[PDB]
């Protein structure tokens, strides 16, 4: 209700803050690498537009979830 809802919002937001180290790091490294394999075959390819979409959508999982979730983690526990 009061403290239990603040423990739940905190724990999900810090779990979300670490999630980009799997998600958006596979976005840049593996779906930028697989993008450049697509550009060597055909520079306007359908799996090129999939992999380039996951370059932006990956590294934006990084920016949004790291700043909102590290913000909430430090507000509840450190204060």
């Amino acid at each position: 209700m009061e403290n239990l809802n603040m423990d739940l919002l905190y724990m999900a937001a810090a779990v979300m803050m670490g999630l980009p180290a799997i998600g958006a790091a596979i976005g840049i490294g593996i779906l930028g690498g697989k993008f450049l394999e697509g550009a060597a075959r055909q520079p306007d390819l359908i799996p090129l537009l999939r992999t380039q979409f996951f370059i932006v959508m990956g590294l934006v999982d990084a920016i949004a979830m790291i700043a909102v979730g590290l913000g909430l983690y430090v507000m509840f526990a450190v204060a």
